[PDB]
C-alpha cells in the first residue's frame, strides 16, 4: 500500500512579481546585514509539488490546501498514513500539491523592516492573525469542545500535536494575487481538475471562471460561498443572533456562468448540526455555511451546471472531520473521489 | 529513466516544537473568528520533515539540511527542473530525509494575534525582519562579482534566474538552540543517519552532531560559520575593506567538541572564491576569509584524532560550481563525489 513508481518527480516556483528597494547596491559595500538599498525583491511566487506515474490516465490533480495549511496535508495523515497524493499516482493520475502564496514554501512577503512593510509600502500587514489549537479543534469538528472527541469521530486519536503541528498564519495577501498564481499554474498544466478544501474552496472556483483547463473540481468543506453578483439569497445568522457567515464572494454573472460548464462536487463531512446550535458556534456556522453552499451549487444548476453536494454520511461515511482526506476512513473518502473522476471521464485519456 | 523513482514508502510529518498559551479561557459558544489569543494553545517552533524511502535501502539514511532562507526544495529539483540530490540518493539505495527547519518553508513561523511574532507581552520572535534582496543573494552565492554578471566558468543554470531567487526568503528570530533541538529529536527518530548541510546549517549540523551519536557522518557545502572549541578561536583576519569581519565563529565547550572528531566530516567548496584580498566584491572576500576560518577549524578537530577534509571541487575536476552545487548544471557530478564519501566510510553499506 506504501510503494510508488514515479516517472518523474520535482518542484518549481511560479507566479509572482517583484518590489523594489530605493538607492543602490554596491557591491563592494558590506553585504551583510542585509538591507533594502538597491534591492529587488521577489514577493507572492508558489511552490509546486508534482509526482507523475508511468503510464497517467486522465487529467493531472491540483490538491489545494486549506487555510493555514500546506501540501503536507496531502503527503501523510498526522499518523503517518499516505495522503491523497501517493493514493492518486496509484491511481495513475499525475498529482500536483501546491504551497500557495504566502503559506509554506510559498513566499512570506517581508523585508528588512517592520513585517511586511518595505520602507513607506505595506505589502501585507504587520499585525497577524492566527488561529489557537482550540479554535482549530472546533473549526474541524473533532468535537464540540477542545479535547473532547464526538464518539464517532474519524480523527486519528493520539496524533493531536502533529496535527496542529502543520497549521499557521497566512500573511495578509490579496485573494487576487494567490488566483493569479493558481492561474498561472492551471496555464502551465494544462487540463487539469481541482481539488480544494476549505479556504480554497472559493479560491478554485475563481480560478475555474478565469481558466478554461479546468475541467472539474472538488472542494472538501468550502469555507466561503460564491454567487453572481447582486443575486445573494438570503442567509439567516447564527444561532446567536448576532454572528454571521463569511460574506460570500460575488462575481460579475458572465464569470459565474463558466461554472455551469464542468462537473462540481462539494464534500461535507459528519456532525454538522441540522438544527440552530447556540452552544457550539463553530458547529452552527458549519450548518450556515453548509446551507450558504447548498443554495450556491443550485444556482449553479440553474443556468445549466452540474454542481452536486455531496455528505459523506449519505454515502456510509461517519464521523468525518474538516479534513475527510487525512482521517482514518481517507482510503474509502478517496474511492469516492476516484468514482467522480470516472463518471465525468477525467480518468481516461 | 534519469527520471524515474521507485518509493518503498514516502511521507512527511512534523516533529519538535514547544507549546505557549494566552491569557483566558476558552467558550466554544463565543465566536471563534476573529481569532482570538484568549484561552489559546499553539504549538510553535515545529519541524517539517518529508522521506523518500527506496526498495532495500543500502547504508544510512541521508538527512538534507537547506542553507539560510531556503527550504527542503533545493534538495528536490534544481531551478531549471533537474533532479536534486533527494531523487539521485533515492536512486543511489538511500533512504532520503529532507527537512523545513523551524521558521522556513512547512516548518513553523512564531505568529500569534496582534504585531509579528508577540503573543500578548511576550516577544517570542523580533517583529523586525531581515531578508537579502536578489542583489545580496547573487554576490552571496557567487553566480558572478556583481549582480547580471556570471563568471566565466559558471555551473548557474542561466535564464532560471526567477526559478532560482523565488525559492528564498527571510526567516524569523527562532533561536538556533531550538533549530539544533529539532534535528537532535529527529536524529533520535531515525537511528544512525548522515547529515548533509549548506551554508548556514553547517554550523547547526556540527551542533547537532556534538548532541546525537546517531550522526555518523557529515557533508557541509559551503558551511557559512565556523566553529572552534570554546576560548581556543585562531587569529582570523578581517576583510580587505578593513572595516568587516566573517561571521563570529561559534564556540563550544571542548567536551563537545572532541565529539567531532570520531566521526568523518567533510566540507565541500565550489568554485571563483579568490586567493587573495578582493576590497572590491565584498562576498567574493568574504568567502576566502570564511573559508580560510574553516580550515583552521578542521584542523582542530584533527589535532583531537578527527577524520576531517575540506573538498575544493576545482581540485576534484570541477570547474565553475556556484555556493549551491548539488543545484548547479554538473550537479551529477556533484553527487558522485557525495557517493564517494559515503562508499569510502562504508556508510553506503549495511
Ligand atoms: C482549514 O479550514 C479553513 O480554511 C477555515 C474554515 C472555516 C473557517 C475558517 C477557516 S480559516 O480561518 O482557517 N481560513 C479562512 O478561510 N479564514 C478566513 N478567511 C477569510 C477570507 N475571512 C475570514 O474572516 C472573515 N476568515
Ligand atoms: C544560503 O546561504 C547562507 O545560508 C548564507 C551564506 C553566507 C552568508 C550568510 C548566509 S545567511 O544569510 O543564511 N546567514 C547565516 O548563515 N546566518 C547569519 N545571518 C545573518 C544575517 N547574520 C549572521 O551573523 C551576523 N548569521
Amino acid at each position: 500500500k506504501r510503494k510508488v513508481v514515479l516517472a518523474e518527480q520535482g518542484s518549481f516556483y511560479i507566479g509572482g512579481r517583484t518590489v523594489t528597494g530605493p538607492g543602490k547596491f554596491d557591491p563592494s559595500k558590506p553585504v551583510i546585514p542585509y538591507s533594502n538599498e538597491g534591492a529587488t525583491f521577489y514577493i507572492n511566487q508558489m511552490y509546486v509539488n508534482f509526482q507523475a506515474p508511468v503510464r497517467p490516465r486522465g487529467l493531472p490533480l491540483v490538491f489545494w490546501h486549506g487555510g493555514g495549511l500546506t501540501g503536507h496535508i496531502w503527503e501523510s495523515t498526522p499518523d503517518g498514513r499516505p495522503g491523497f497524493q501517493t493514493l492518486f499516482v496509484q491511481d495513475r493520475h499525475t498529482v500536483y500539491t501546491i504551497d500557495q502564496p504566502g503559506r509554506g514554501r510559498g513566499n512570506i512577503p517581508t523585508f528588512n523592516g517592520p513585517f511586511g512593510q518595505l520602507e513607506e509600502e505595506s505589502i501585507v500587514n504587520t499585525v497577524t492573525g492566527n488561529s489557537s489549537k482550540e479554535g482549530a479543534w472546533v473549526r474541524d469538528r473533532l468535537g464540540p469542545a477542545p479535547g473532547q472527541f464526538f464518539e464517532n469521530s474519524q480523527f486519528p486519536r493520539g496524533y493531536e500535536d502533529n496535527y496542529f503541528k502543520e497549521m499557521g498564519f497566512s500573511p495578509s495577501i490579496s485573494s487576487d494575487e494567490i488566483v493569479d498564481a493558481v492561474v498561472k499554474l492551471v496555464t502551465h498544466i494544462g487540463p487539469c481538475v481541482l481539488v480544494t478544501h476549505a479556504a480554497s474552496g472559493v479560491l478554485g472556483m475563481r480560478v475555474a471562471t478565469h481558466a478554461k483547463n479546468v475541467r472539474g473540481i472538488v472542494a472538501y468543506e468550502p469555507a466561503t460561498s460564491i454567487f453572481p453578483k447582486g443575486k445573494v439569497p438570503e442567509i439567516p445568522p447564527l444561532a446567536d443572533k448576532k454572528s454571521q457567515i463569511f460574506p460570500p464572494f460575488e462575481i460579475q454573472e458572465s464569470y459565474f456562468k463558466k461554472l455551469a460548464k464542468i462537473p462540481i462536487q462539494f464534500v461535507f463531512g459528519d456532525n454538522i448540526p441540522k438544527n440552530p446550535k447556540s452552544a457550539y458556534w463553530f458547529l452552527d456556522w458549519w450548518r450556515v455555511t453548509r446551507y450558504a453552499h447548498s443554495l450556491s451549487l443550485e444556482a449553479i444548476n440553474k443556468l445549466g451546471g452540474q454542481a452536486s453536494l455531496l455528505d459523506l454520511p449519505t454515502a456510509g461515511l461517519r464521523g468525518n472531520t474538516h479534513f475527510p482526506f487525512t482521517d482514518r476512513n481517507n482510503v474509502q473518502v478517496a474511492s469516492l473521489l476516484s468514482d467522480f473522476l470516472g463518471k465525468h471521464g477525467l480518468d481516461q485519456n
